[PDB]
């Protein structure tokens, strides 16, 4: 028993980064297979980015200005292409340790792991969100962009996300690995708005359902009520509207505990008008959004890849 | 910026997991050399945990009992021998994944990353803290037992902790690697209890510290105290006494914000004499102690490993 923020094994993405270096700009790239993906930016001077010409700036370039690092061994470039924000520099070594891996873009309310780091050494792996607003609470130093976020599915990586910038919130954004970022925002330096958050209704059932699972079950009460109702409520308190698609996916775990999804929901409904009375939910004085309903059911089955 | 509960990268360790079968029992190993480490009682029947004498089960068993699989390689058995609570079994190769480690016994209130896995495969990495009661918060469901616990100097592995045993509050006890329990627990079904648990002071002003690193504020003040006025707070809170030694690791935080450390401690006092009032710190509404004053330099100055 118990719950923790859990973020996948890391090992398969370790042996996927290296360093870029070009000017006077590092950050962290991707190798996979010949083809060493980055954000773009690196091309760019701190007197550049304030609104560079991207493809301009890339033209001026040559495939020996690209210093890219595997380790100790130095990676020679052999050819470089721009997909949206990202950069893609050929190189003349095949990455020997490419997993089996997809690039999928993620919807929001959807978690990954984010392996964080510099000059193309691992920092530390942390769980988080897709946040409905796109962005995601990160923690991200200057030369982390490069950084991946995953999804593992046995064998197979998935990933999502590539670090780009911070928010003046305090929050950050980026791609997937298409180069295509997540939300409005762009990869120059002036004024960009966030966009007001809201807390991912169905995650915060599915970690009540957690709870249940684990003998948490204060918060638990007679009442029953309907979508409706609910999703009439969950708009004062600015959580997302619940469909019947998010009904569905907690199938499972109303399954498994004998609370059918409307009653969880009247424990929401009944938690957010009363507050939690100074009581904590699997060790927290909030409500969590971070955790989906497979992150519940793989961690509450003990679900494992290879 | 921003913070985050953040796990070692796992790659160094997920190469030393191997399963590790005698009767009908499964759990995990740890391969390093031609030595695998799991706790002994996978020798146990599901009649003997009652309270098994384990010079018993061992002397009866022979090495063609042990069946060990590093993967779909399984590895023959050459030598066993015990040491307190764990098994070496010795095989006829050595891992050539074997990083460079050491064992380690670390003191409450120190921090690690837990590699939970099932049949030998990593499912999972999460951070948490050796209790002052010298349980952990984990998560592990069956077939956990033999998974570690982990630091990473530079490039160096140092195992602290092995899971044996979830007690009845939903908490778990282990040993170090060398077998020896932390607590007062044996690896026997016999009525134990965790003993009552503080809070770890130190690791809550070094979490105040990263909230002001951060741009998290509101909960400063003008005040100081000495180390005696506030000793007398944590004492009534269930809050472990500060030392001097811990004013003194407090230091390099206390330089980089300005804040000194008394004066932390004079807002500590006050945050557990209020409470929080709706308000949050670092996404949290409760005081944080799982963070040590390594662990938010390390975070927020983006030290990296190999
Ligand atoms: C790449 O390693 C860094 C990672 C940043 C640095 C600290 N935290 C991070 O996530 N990314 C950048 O330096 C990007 C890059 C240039 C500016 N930038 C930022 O993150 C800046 N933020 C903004 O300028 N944000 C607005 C919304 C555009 C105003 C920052 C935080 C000032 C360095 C460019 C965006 C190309
Ligand atoms: C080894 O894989 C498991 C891991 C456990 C099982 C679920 N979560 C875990 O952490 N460990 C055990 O099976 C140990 C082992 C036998 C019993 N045991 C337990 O953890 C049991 N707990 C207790 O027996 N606790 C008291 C306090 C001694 C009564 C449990 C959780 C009921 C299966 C032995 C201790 C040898």
């Amino acid at each position: 028993s118990g719950f923790r923020k859990m973020a996948f094994p890391s090992g398969k993405v370790e042996g996927c980064m290296v360093q870029v270096t070009c000017g006077t700009t590092t950050l962290n790239g991707l190798w996979l297979d010949d083809v060493v993906y980055c954000p773009r930016h690196v091309i760019c001077t701190s007197e550049d980015m304030l609104n560079p010409n991207y493809e301009d700036l890339l033209i001026r370039k040559s495939n020996h200005n690209f210093l890219v690092q595997a380790g100790n061994v130095q990676l020679r470039v052999i050819g470089h292409s721009m997909q949206n924000c990202v950069l893609k520099l050929k190189v003349d070594t095949a990455n020997p340790k490419t997993p089996k891996y997809k690039f999928v873009r993620i919807q929001p309310g959807q978690t990954f792991s984010v392996l964080a780091c510099y000059n193309g050494s691992p920092s530390g792996v942390y769980q988080c969100a897709m946040r409905p607003n796109f962005t995601i609470k990160g923690s991200f130093l200057n030369g982390s962009c490069g950084s991946v976020g995953f999804n593992i599915d046995y064998d197979c990586v998935s990933f999502c996300y590539m670090h780009h910038m911070e928010l003046p919130t305090g929050v950050h954004a980026g791609t997937d690995l298409e180069g295509n970022f997540y939300g409005p925002f762009v990869d120059r330096q002036t004024a960009q708005a966030a966009g007001t958050d809201t807390t991912i209704t169905v995650n915060v059932l599915a970690w009540l359902y957690a709870a249940v699972i684990n003998g948490d079950r204060w918060f638990l009460n007679r009442f029953t009520t309907t979508l409706n109702d609910f999703n009439l409520v969950a708009m004062k308190y600015n959580y997302e509207p619940l469909t019947q698609d998010h009904v569905d996916i907690l199938g499972p775990l109303s399954a498994q505990t004998g609370i059918a999804v409307l009653d969880m929901c009247a424990s929401l409904k009944e938690l957010l008008q009363n507050g939690m009375n100074g009581r904590t939910i699997l060790g927290s004085a909030l409500l969590e959004d971070e955790f989906t309903p497979f992150d519940v059911v793989r961690q509450c089955s003990g679900v494992t890849f290879q």
